[PDB]
């Protein structure tokens, strides 16, 4: 189509996806920014309206970052001074806004550097986080009341995360709960006393004469963990006269026996609460069930509604214990489960009950349960064509598991293969939003009978341009290897001639769960390479991924860096053997645990990769963080599992690097996976004398991420396997 | 048609060039390892016997790192487990043999990490430092006394320096110094207590779980500086239990008005010390004169006896002020002043009178006093043939100054031209080093009628395998710039063809006072380019370089980054308009000011150059340590010269990197030019989207001098030039 998707065009976003982002606030209507423009949408008649102008707040004096209306659209939140923190956290500094007069609150301020505020799910309650330490709003424009006193910074975390907490369990830098009444705010508290300390430079501006070290609290494998308490408030038994007694719930004894984390909280009613736990060895978590007792003021957790999961062959969950979902009444749940089949399936559960019964089987897994009303539940799932890559909403009638219907298979076969879903408050409506093989297409529907009410976003705009751009096109078959089905994509050249022969790069992440290979349409890189070099980028998923269960997700238990690397290998080896691949020319580039697989990978003797770039990898699991890693391996202990961790470092595959061109490169200021895994990489390469070439990001973090520095690395990256594969 | 000299070949050492190494023990004798025996040898007749067998302590337990022998005969001192410090600094374990009986002295050994020891200049005596504490020992059996109680680490250093005094200062780390009888001990103490630290990470083996975060005192330019008391003990009167007297002598008045260094601790005779202080702008320079008083016990400094110091021109000596070499009675001495007309001569200055008299004059400099007499002065001159980058030894007799003959100009005109020399106590004898430009030759003499006695060692072992190489040969010449001449060097491939137009690599370090182009014989890395490579490598000695007279070495004074960066392009520019280097392929590299140098170059736009490489380099001169870079820039203030400060950044140039290639290296342990530097030039050539190649090396330092990182770092630096240049 004459014009290419270009390396510019990439970094420069050329080509912008729309989107519909919509907040609901009822059962039949939601918010919607345009532009600036706060919008209100009636779901049922589509009518609408300004709820809050762009222009309404020009004469406030700080650049306005985000908003949040309370949950009876009577304040509205403006967060200002964002200063990023890791992954999720964050500090900002807060206004509330009067709706019902023309009024910003001059009293009481919320304090500038606060770690987190929400409001509660009803009416105009507030809870803040400032200086680790939670405080409570009834009123906007009155006294704050404090509900701790013992927070201090990197030390003790009150209704905050740490950084494994928000990283590798929470995701999210909340550990604060309001019972949807707002009665109750449940918080949990972190004691990172013992915690060792990551520590790295942090150079700063040039006019900053000496670099400063940035100091964290940070269990690698194997190190002490941060400890967890968890407690309930009473918002409307405050006094201000009096403190306020948090009410400690502890952990089900069977937990209290070792190191362990609280890892769901998940509130029922007015008066339930079901909080998760995981045994430090992640294969036996143990979920409480626990009622108010308005008498004593007590929370009682009752071992005969108390439930066990224990994995027998990995781990539990896929990262994690699933999420309840809890039926209104409060005495039952139903929530995911490997079955006994090693599939994730829907499963019931009664309180005070034994075992569950399943509402969902066979080769196939549930992603997700979506919504709850009372002859319903609605729940994602890769059932459709037996594609493990796809997703689709179905929905179950209650009285009659056998009666399922796809509720989104069929509206556009040929466009639409992956959604996802947003119900409305009570399930009245949802907007499904398809994520490909074609463009996002954002629709409204009604539960009802479910009718398709509204087209709300097609990217028509972005489908007339991407008609001038010879686009690339994508496959997406699989390969047998034992008796398995693993399976791969390619993002293959406009005019592509299976005639010809093409430079393949793989492009891998392949830790433990991941999904490189789906229909999900993707303006990236990738999109670069094959469109304006002729490169083809192929993905595969083989053993550890996810959502094929367990038999395939838990084959890499107790030991990475063994079959998730050979099979790439493997992939490849297979991918060369097709007439369309030019075997001299295969490269195999990743970042995070997929820059740890292509170094691997590098350093395997294999003989088919010329080159490969490996980003911001993971070099030894003792350096990467306890929770994340003993999820997968053990504890580095030589009676559990040592001889694994050092069995698969990089360093002892150095010597390979004899046979092939390596790109390494890293962020200096990368808290996540520290400089050091990357640092010791080049020592090994060094020690033992093998040519390869580097690149720090100085002050970048785990995403090398700034405009700026996301750049730097494509182009550079770009150059690398364009000389790497003789491209002009 | 023979072999050629290859990278191997420098890296692995091949062709090795032998030394000989000697210490002269009195007049007439002489200390000499030869297969490990050592030996004593008579300078007058040949004759040699054996000192320590090399037998003994093969039965040790350890591997020993040096050995060193009381002056007066009896023990020796075995040095072990050295661990290195710094530049100069050392942590190591001590046994001392008694050589009148095959024994180890088993009681009162002198402890494990010991910073430093020194015999007195006679008997046996020994002062040692440990923990930042001075102890003296009469004889090696008994109990040493303790001098100071004050050291405490990082912070207060009693006869040890600190980094900026090791790095700057005395270019060691020994604070100590004995009077000649060896009755006193001066010392220097030095209080960091105020210094801020720099910080960087050290990574060690990959079994080291969490970094280690190294913390070093380190006065940046302008940051708070080490203060220094300066002590001098009696030791003929030290007590088992009464702590020891420390005299302290008081810098001058004039030195205690701001900040200062002492920079010059020499004894005179054995009841007078010679102090030279300096201001912290580098400007004014204080020589104080002590004598003991028997009665008080106390040390005089005369005032009337002062001896002043200035320049309007730079700063005082070549790197700091210049040292004092006292007559026999030590009521005058001899000391190198820069003249009236800018050139560096001997001066004869009298204790109790205030002016001296030049002794040499003329349009070349003195680099040293080698040794004085009753009768004769010696030293080393550029002198011969007006040829600034050789060195000849002269004699002047004292009875009449115009009486100068040279004793090293003649010996082998084509084969010497680059002497050192070596001295025994009272000039009877002298051992000549000549370095250059043939393979060096080392010889004894006989001071009387400056007679030729013995050859030491020839290097004919060398010249029998140079023969059978493809050597490139040099050419050493000058240009003119402004009307003056500026001196630099080529090392030329073999059969060397003025019709052919070779690749040429700029050789550059031009830091104040250098000298790149002289009469040398080196075995390096431009050797392999030139032999091998076809590469002209081509030194240049621009302005701010020394040896040449004030005119040139202070123009640059006060602003760095200026006319020693233009005068290096310039010198290229004259490369180009030669018929033998094709100006197409013009590159630049250096380490330290080289790099700072290399990078601000290619910066310039000149677009003179089409790569270079930058190792370690300075980007910033406010990341620099307070004693070199206020000697050239003053301070960093407004009042000052923050203004330049800013001009001269690699960071203000990144844009035009665009033109060229560059490569920077640094390693991330150096404690000297930190990582920070070259961290904050990539940040600005990210900042701004040029691309280039760079190399951390993990843990090494400055010197990255490591057997297997010094073997990558040029490994990579070849790839890199040849590929620069087309060569395969
Ligand atoms: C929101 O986007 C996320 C969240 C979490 C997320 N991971 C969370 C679990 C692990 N920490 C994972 C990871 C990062 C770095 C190295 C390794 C081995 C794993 C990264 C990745 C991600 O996008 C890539
Ligand atoms: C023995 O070899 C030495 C000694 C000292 C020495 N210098 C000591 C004085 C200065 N610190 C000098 C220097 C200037 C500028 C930058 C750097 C890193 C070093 C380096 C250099 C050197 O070889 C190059
Ligand atoms: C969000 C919105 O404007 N919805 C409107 C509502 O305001 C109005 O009450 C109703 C009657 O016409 O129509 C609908
Ligand atoms: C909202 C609030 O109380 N915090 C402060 C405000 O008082 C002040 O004007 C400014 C300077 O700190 O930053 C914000
Ligand atoms: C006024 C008030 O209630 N403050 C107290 C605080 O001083 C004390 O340290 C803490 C002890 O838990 O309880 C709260
Ligand atoms: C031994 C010594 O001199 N220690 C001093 C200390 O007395 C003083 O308070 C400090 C100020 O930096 O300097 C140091
Ligand atoms: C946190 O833990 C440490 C020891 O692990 C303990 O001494 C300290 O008091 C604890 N603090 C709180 C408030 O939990
Ligand atoms: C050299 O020989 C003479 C004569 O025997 C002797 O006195 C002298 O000690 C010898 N020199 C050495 C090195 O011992
Ligand atoms: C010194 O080191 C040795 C080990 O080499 C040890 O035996 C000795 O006790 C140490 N302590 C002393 C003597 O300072
Ligand atoms: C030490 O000296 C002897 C004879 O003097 C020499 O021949 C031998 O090779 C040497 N051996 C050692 C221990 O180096």
């Amino acid at each position: 189509s004459r014009k290419t998707y270009t390396l510019t065009d990439y970094l420069k976003n050329t080509y912008r996806l729309k989107l519909y982002s919509l907040r609901w606030i009822s059962d039949h209507e939601y918010l919607y920014k345009q532009e600036n423009n706060i919008l209100v949408f009636n779901a049922e008649y589509g009518n609408s309206s300004v709820f809050l102008e762009n222009s309404t707040f020009d004469e406030f004096g700080h650049s306005i970052n985000d908003y949040s209306i309370s949950p009876d659209g009577q304040f509205i939140l403006l967060e200002y001074n964002y200063v990023k923190q890791w992954r999720h956290s964050y500090t900002a500094s807060y206004d509330i806004y009067d709706l019902n007069k023309r009024q910003l609150i001059t009293e009481e301020r919320i304090p500038n550097n606060t770690q987190w505020v929400t409001w509660s799910p009803v009416g105009h309650k507030l809870a803040y986080v400032w200086n680790n330490d939670i405080y409570v709003k009834i009123e906007p424009n009155l006294p704050s009341y404090r509900i701790t006193w013992t927070g201090k910074e990197d030390i003790i975390y009150n209704g905050i995360t740490d950084w494994v907490y928000e990283e590798e369990v929470f995701s999210a830098y909340s550990a604060l709960w309001w019972s949807p009444n707002g009665t109750f705010l449940a918080y949990a508290q972190f004691n990172d006393t013992e915690v060792p300390l990551i520590e790295y430079s942090f150079y700063s501006d040039e006019s900053l004469q000496y670099p400063k070290t940035v100091r964290v609290p940070y269990p690698k494998a194997g190190a002490v963990n941060p400890t967890v308490k968890f407690f309930v408030v009473n918002t409307d038994s405050l006094s201000s006269v009096t403190n306020a007694t948090s009410i400690q719930i502890t952990a089900p004894a069977s937990m209290l026996i070792g190191d362990h984390y609280l890892c769901d909280v998940t509130w029922a009613t007015q008066e339930r609460i079901s909080l998760q736990w995981l045994r430090r060895i992640q294969n036996y978590s143990v979920m409480d069930i626990c009622d108010y007792d308005e008498s004593s003021g007590r929370w009682n957790c009752l071992v005969a509604r108390q439930h066990i999961e224990m994995s027998t062959t990995g781990w539990v969950g896929r990262f994690r214990p699933s999420e309840p979902h809890f039926t209104l009444d409060g005495n039952s749940f139903y929530k995911i489960i490997s079955n006994e089949e090693g599939y994730r399936h829907i499963c019931y559960f009664q309180i005070d009950k034994k075992d569950c019964t399943f509402i969902t089987k066979g080769t196939w897994e549930v992603i997700g349960i979506e919504a709850l009303t009372s002859d319903y539940l609605y729940y994602i799932s890769n059932e459709y064509k037996g594609m493990p890559g796809g997703r689709n909403l179905y929905k179950i009638q209650l009285s009659d598991y056998t009666k399922v219907t796809c509720l989104s298979c069929e509206l556009n076969p040929e466009r639409c293969q992956y959604y996802s879903v947003s119900f409305s408050k009570e399930a009245k409506y949802y907007q499904l939003r398809c994520s490909g093989p074609g463009l996002p297409l954002y629709t409204l529907h009604s539960s009802v009978n479910d009718k398709g009410l509204r087209v709300l976003e097609d990217n028509s705009a972005l489908d007339k341009m991407l008609q001038n751009v010879q686009m690339p096109s994508k496959k997406l078959d699989f390969i047998i290897l034992n008796e398995t089905k693993f399976w791969y994509q390619m993002i293959l050249p406009p005019h592509f001639d299976k005639s010809k022969k093409y430079p393949l790069l793989l492009d891998v992440y392949a830790g433990p769960c991941s999904q490189k290979a789906d229909t999900v349409f993707r303006l990236n890189w990738a999109t670069y390479l094959a469109s304006t070099e002729n490169i083809i980028v192929a993905s595969f998923d083989g053993r550890g991924s996810g959502y094929q269960g367990d038999k395939i997700m838990h084959a890499i238990n107790r030991r990475l860096g063994t079959f998730e690397v050979e099979d790439q290998i493997e992939a490849a080896r297979q991918f060369s053997k097709m007439g369309f691949v030019d075997n001299k020319r295969i490269a195999i580039w990743g970042w995070s645990y997929g820059g740890y697989v292509t170094s691997m990978v590098l350093g395997s003797g294999s003989g088919v990769f010329k080159c490969g770039i490996a980003v911001a990898p993971v070099s030894r699991w003792e350096y990467y963080d306890s929770v994340y890693t003993e999820r997968y391996m053990g504890l580095p202990t030589p009676e559990d599992n040592l001889d694994h961790y050092r069995n698969s470092t990089v360093m002892s595959r150095a010597e390979n690097f004899k046979q092939v061109e390596y790109l390494l490169i890293h962020g200096t200021a990368d808290d996540n996976v520290h400089f050091q895994q990357s640092a010791q990489i080049s020592k090994a390469l060094v020690d033992v004398g093998v040519d390869f070439q580097a690149m720090w990001y100085t002050d970048e973090d785990h995403g090398i991420a700034s405009s700026t520095a996301h750049q730097h690395i494509y182009t550079h990256m770009s150059h690398f396997i364009k000389q790497c594969f003789s491209l002009p």
